[PDB]
RNA sequence: CGACACCUGAUUCC
DNA sequence: GGAATCAGGTGTCG
């Protein structure tokens, strides 16, 4: 089983924007992180971008293997329920997210699960983000 | 003339609420102000009940001297069309705040007007709804 | 279908 | 203390 934790920050909203990844398998060992820094941009989008790094980053596990379920939890509720098909997607930009991740999914993911999970239980991630953006502003 | 500002909130619709009431002259002299918790109501209610007070609270200009004008400035469409004659009252609690009125009109104040306004521009009123309801809450 | 109003959840921050 | 980015719905009218 595969878990993936995503997060991003916007800086003014919007503004200076960073995402950041953590994988682990099921007991909690790091697979693999990312950060990066993604120019200026809202807090949604950020949120977006970092699912689809993430979702990116899945490849570097071969592509020729799979089945085996992914979680994904972060901290925010809209892209969470969006991804759940619980919340509509109305706005353009988001709207254009969506369709990469559901591109995705057909493509090399079929067992995506989406999960909300409180600020609290993704620090490392938001560290990631962080990093990516302090650094690309100093 | 008389100026007055009519504000309510519920929070959660219905839930906790507060009216507000502002009074002034032409000249934008503040003569009184009303604010008060009313416990758990609708939203529209909450309207009616400001508009109730602040037709109470104009008594404390005496009982014996009147005709001068009085215009009741609020944030719901609604509710100034409903005394405007321009919208039914149909709801039956509503129905009955409507004849609360109309009877005080009816005894006190037969030079009453109504005129709607934009959120921006009922700030100290909706101050007090909200400062009535916070304290009410602590 | 629309007006006005009341909010509510989550996030991003400043 | 504040605002913006994005969703959910109710209370009452037309």
């Amino acid at each position: 089983k595969i878990i993936i934790y995503t997060d991003g920050g916007a800086r003014g909203n919007p503004g200076p924007a960073g995402i950041g990844v953590v994988i682990t398998d099921e007991k909690g060992n790091t697979l693999h992180e990312s950060s990066a820094y993604i120019g200026e941009t809202t807090n949604n989008v950020a949120e977006y971008e970092a699912l689809i790094r993430a979702l990116e980053d899945l490849q570097m596990f071969g592509d020729k293997l799979v089945d085996m379920e992914v979680e994904v939890r972060m901290n925010s509720e809209l892209i969470v329920r969006q991804m759940q098909g619980v919340y509509k997607v109305k706005e353009p930009t988001l709207k254009e997210k969506f369709a990469k991740i559901a591109h995705i999914k057909m493509e090399r993911v079929p067992n995506l699960v989406f999960v909300h999970i409180p600020r609290e239980k993704n620090a490392r991630a938001d560290e990631l983000v962080n990093e990516a953006i302090d650094k690309a502003l100093s």
